[PDB]
């Protein structure tokens, strides 16, 4: 192997999935890749065929001092990682934009670090707002709580603060260029490649449909909590079925009696499904969204700023939006009917898809990173 | 570009793992990748992060040789059915299956055969291809060509030599081990995928004495023969820590034998000074790219011998005559690998060479081009 690469993803499937392909792209180049993950999400990682370094105490990131844990930057955890990291000596850490964990270790270690977005650059945009204001102030008042508080963890390992710890040496952007918030950083445009958990293709998913297909999903991380109202889905699902189509609703144990043209599963490999859908209806989250977008499928979204990206997608003519408060089954139907009927969306979605499939693939990104490590 | 690519592995762990990196290589490149697999084993596919496509009936390794080569009706028909539909551009096939290339020919998709052993099929085949040429036209029987040709019939298809060897063969075996055979060989850098891998605590702490790693295969582990006891029992005889394999009982292990059911092979090998293995390929190769001097007690049921013999030629291993190796052989040899900086000095040279080979990553634009030729 040339490079030893460490990933520090947030401990939740969507945030993790969004790392998988690049992880492998790298692997396929011949670099060693490890994924650092709290020891209860271990088999998530192993599941994507990647090697998992359990680190810290268990964490039910969903159910969630307490502020520290969420971003993997608390004492208990960081130390373990740092402990391995120290021993392991990666040349590069690629880190989910919501954990501080990995850049702390990176600076402590001197290894290049790269932030990867699973959403619009709020952190960086905001952070940008700030740096500029703080700018004009009386130098003695140039406060920076985020920075200093970090410098303290940082100092724990003989490291000092840098702007870099907040936004990384680079930020890899998988949401499409046009959608990307204006904020003057070094952005690396990567084509989103879908990984949707473990994918098995059952027989029924092998034939062309015979009525136009509709997908109705909310990925895991949302819905799933629940676990310990509700109403909107049965609304969406009722409204949807009013139209002469097969609705695949991807649901957990919960209800209810359903329309005849509606079939329900706990998990179906979405990407695969979406090759055969005519319209997707989803809840604005991001891995779900691009799998849709990346598959040319027109969209019906019920909303990061899940609104904003869904608004942005609306705008460019590949989808529409309802308001989760004021929405009635009618709007569901009528909206769906538009998406399925006026072929602009079908079209507008394809142009966006063609666009997407010409941004650099993960595979295309690898050398751009080796390049970065050689500097 | 944007290909639709289907893999068709022999359904064994070794075999499938050997394909994973290329599989991912391509998905990473934004290609759709699909793995045709007997129902009972789809977990292994999903386990590696690739999309399983369940095909045929169960299979445990419709007359047998046909099932064992993925070429029975149940499989073939399934594989076709789906293939017809998904209409792949490229089919990559486990050199020991016939299902891929058939379905491939049938829909006129470029296919490519992928190797796991050396190339005994090709060696043997082309030998026959040479000999038959030197016979009169009325006598040049191709028993294999007929046998394939027929199946092909089913689907509107003719036989072509390419069904036997692919339109090109991807060789992950270090090219100096390569049997002399005139084919379109694509050299590929072995990239170990070993199954599911998690870092155990023990493996965090730096080794305090040489780490020897003994693996039965894996996986197989058939039967379920204790040349393995005599294996372990005469390494203990030197001051080394031994990481093992299995949950088999043979009375009292010595104290320096740290047994663990499953280890992650790649990872493990990073602290190891030596490895004793059965001579199989992911094992050999995982070990080779790790620069680890090997002791091979090979045999057996394929090219394990020749390759163990070839590695040995380049002074990076030593070999043990199974069934005739004494306990004191397994030390006196072990000891040679640990005491002679030649064996690592080589195990490095070879490795280094392999890293100069192109990666799965590097092999994409070529298959890309193959498909658009
Ligand atoms: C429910 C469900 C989810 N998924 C996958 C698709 C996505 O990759 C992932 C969810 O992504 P996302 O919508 O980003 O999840 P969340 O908003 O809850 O974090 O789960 C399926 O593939 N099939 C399914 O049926
Ligand atoms: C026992 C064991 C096997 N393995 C895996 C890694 C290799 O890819 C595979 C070895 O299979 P291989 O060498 O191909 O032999 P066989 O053909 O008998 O299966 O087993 C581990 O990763 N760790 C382990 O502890």
């Amino acid at each position: 192997s040339h490079m030893r690469v460490l990933f520090t993803p947030l401990p939740a499937s969507s945030h993790f999935f969004n790392l998988v392909p690049l992880a492998w792209a790298l692997r396929a180049a011949g670099h060693e890749v490890r994924v650092a993950i709290c020891p209860n999400m271990v088999s998530m990682v192993t599941g994507a065929g990647l090697t998992a370094v359990p680190v810290g105490d268990e964490l039910d990131l969903i159910s969630l001092d307490a502020v520290e844990q969420l971003h993997l930057v608390d004492d208990r955890s960081l130390d373990d990682l740092m402990g391995f990291a120290e021993k392991w000596q990666p040349d590069l850490v690629v880190w989910d934009a919501m954990v501080c964990s990995g850049p702390v270790v990176a600076r402590a270690l001197g290894a290049r670090h790269v932030r990867m977005l699973v959403a619009l650059d709020v952190s960086g945009w905001l952070r940008s707002g700030f740096l500029e204001y703080q700018e004009s102030k009386p130098p003695e008042q140039r406060v920076d709580p985020l920075g200093t508080w970090l410098g303290a963890k940082l100092a724990k390992f003989g490291a000092t603060f840098d702007e870099e710890i907040v936004t990384g040496q680079a930020t890899i952007d998988p949401i499409p260029s046009w959608m990307r918030l204006p904020v003057d950083l070094d952005y690396i445009s990567m084509r989103f490649v879908p990984y949707n958990g473990p994918a098995v293709l059952p027989e029924w998913l092998r034939e062309r449909p015979t009525k136009p297909r509709v997908c109705i999903t909310r990925g895991l991380t949302k819905r799933r909590l629940s676990r310990v109202e509700q109403a909107m889905v049965e609304r969406l699902l009722r409204g949807a079925a009013r139209l002469d189509v097969e609705v695949i609703a991807t649901l957990s144990d919960d209800e209810v009696e359903l329309p005849s043209n509606v079939r329900v599963h706990e998990y179906v490999p979405l990407n695969e499904l979406l090759e055969s859908c005519s319209v997707i209806i989803h809840h604005g989250s991001t891995t779900t969204q691009e799998t849709a977008t990346v598959n040319g499928v027109p969209q019906l979204i019920l909303p990061w700023d899940e609104s904003r990206r869904a608004e942005l997608l609306a705008d460019r003519g590949a989808g529409l939006v309802l308001d989760p408060a004021t929405f009635t089954e009618d709007d569901v139907r009528g909206q769906l009917a538009r998406l399925l009927d006026e072929p602009s969306f079908a079209a507008n979605a394809a142009l966006i898809r063609r666009e997407i499939e010409e941004s650099p693939s993960p595979h295309d990104i690898v050398p751009r990173l080796e390049k970065l490590v050689a500097e």
